[PDB]
């Protein structure tokens, strides 16, 4: 059976509080799910879709066999009798329908059931997902990943020297050194492009590189203004190829 | 047209909704379910929703006048007193945003949402004021960052000795950036440098070695950071002419 | 007095639990006005609480307290209780019990402040962390004021010829690799003849990164190709070992 504890006003409110749009759910498992054969039973899981709430009580939905089976809330709001029904899908039909500003049903997916010809092998959940602007935080704990903003830029710095480096979160930089430097002295800026001002730092950062195949080192410095100045021992005409990873602060 | 339905407790669901968003009185939260429409100096709302002081209402075709060649601050304006209209807006020339608790006592919230820039035409840029999540603890599975995360940044110079200089820059309290400075010299492999040990905040928990460059040199050496914030120098022997020592080197302190 | 509001309370409850993403464990917590210490007291002016998706508010409610103590402020929900569901409790340690009053019976008790006093008065306060339990989060910007605990590993690799890897990789992402050990035979563009690197740690490019040898003027280079093989890139080493050591970073993504 299903429960149903509303407005269109309400559901919007709900929404904004919590950050979901129409493509996503709240839930919650108070009992687990128990599978039998090609069948879900959902013990006691609530779901919020569309800022509307139900619960599935002892509610089971019917799976197909050997197959990846989408399972979806479907929300029919003038069904007044039961608005919430289970289904389960041979793909994700999640439709995004807006159902507090408009007419139509609302399908959302909420878990993915994996069977094989006689049972379910395996259930993974759809991700609940939380759309906010700015978050001011004292502490975070993440169990999976944070992915930040990344951009890569290649320079050709001059004198056959190649940077390539990748920024994250605009502020760590990784420079990985490439080519092979010839024809400069220490202290001399190289002769090629400068650093694009995205992944210029605050202040001047030495980097550290190393010539393959020997015992001997080089440094850069990547100035405020793009600009690099050569800090190893003066190179002749013959290259000699330039490897490494430094990295530095931006801010 | 306003629709105000959390209002005429009102002032309890209010408490509540704020609570539950993590929302004080300086921000709001807000949802254009339809694109605002620019018309001349004039905005109209079609159909976006603002939560603000935690009561919702909702503006169905509601148009704001702008003043020309200016940047329009658009406020939601909540006086529980004009009992008929209790929810205005306006167009002011700052951010008047004024944190008044409408929800415990009397007074007008004016709380901004929108800056709208205008030529002498019509609008020309239109930035929404953010929705600001005030959070506590947070434990979560994934995150995805479109903008930045700030992250504490302490920062620390050690004259670490024999003329050997450490700007160290930590952030999040684990990732330490040092960046050599200074000149070394009168020094033997495996001797402590001289000065002054890293301050506690900065100490790994397992010796830390970082290289550094000679500069105009094609030679290297590295320090080790020791836990307990003495640093052993392990390039070669430095006679008496001090060599600039330069380079950055990372470690993590947990 | 305790004003009580959220008392189907128990499907409101639940929704209001699911929007904030709180647990039986945490509160919600406000004080619009500042609680009053007084003696051995704490007198909540004005404080709204949510505990277990029930939403109440502490107006003029006295706290006695314990001297030299610290006291641990709880709310105690009793749904049995009809006429005053809700009391607080000072108490000598956390005793928060994360009973489930919207599926069950049972009285919730939920820790949400602590008030250390002296034999006379209130020395300090420190309210309990309301916490959020999400799930992804998509953000535009953030800022923390404390830290941030991303995921950890470590691995530690007998690379061969002598040479030590020790790594540490954070958030999946960001590796620290400490060099140890003294390597001996071995040429440039050769691999080491040891354990390759674990898949986890294996970079989708290949990682240059530089070490020093211990007590010397001298320097090399490793690479870590992304089949998780390590190729020697400093000048060819004969029988005698020389020390290996340095960090450098890499990006795995």
């Amino acid at each position: 059976t299903i429960k149903n504890f509303g407005s269109n006003n309400d559901g919007k409110l709900y929404m904004m509080l919590t950050g979901m749009d129409y493509r996503t759910i709240r839930r919650k498992d108070w009992s687990s799910p128990l599978n039998t054969a090609l069948n879900v039973q959902y013990t006691n899981t609530s779901i919020i879709a569309g800022g509307r709430y139900f619960e599935l009580l002892n509610e089971t939905v019917a799976l197909k066999g050997d197959s990846v089976n989408y399972i979806h809330a479907n929300i029919d709001l003038t069904q007044t009798a039961n608005p919430v029904s289970l289904s389960a899908e041979t793909a994700n039909n999640s439709n995004g329908v807006d159902i507090n500003n408009g007419s139509g049903v609302l399908k959302v997916c909420f878990d993915i059931v994996t069977t094989s010809g006689t049972g379910v092998t395996s259930t993974k959940p759809i991700v609940q997902t939380s759309t906010l602007d700015s978050i001011s935080v004292n502490d975070m704990t993440v169990s999976g990943s944070i992915d930040v903003p990344v951009q890569t830029l290649t320079v050709e710095a001059g004198n056959g020297l190649q940077l390539q480096l990748t920024k994250k979160n605009n502020d760590l930089v990784i420079v990985r050194f490439f080519g092979s430097v010839s024809n400069i002295q220490k202290g001399w800026n190289m002769s090629g492009t400068w650093v694009d001002r995205p992944f210029r730092p605050a202040a001047v950062q030495s980097l550290v590189g190393h010539f393959a195949g020997r015992d001997t080192s080089f440094h850069i410095d990547i100035n405020p203004n793009g600009s690099i100045t050569w800090w190893g021992a003066n190179i002749d005409k013959t290259p000699i190829a330039t490897r490494g990873n430094g990295s530095y602060f931006i801010k």
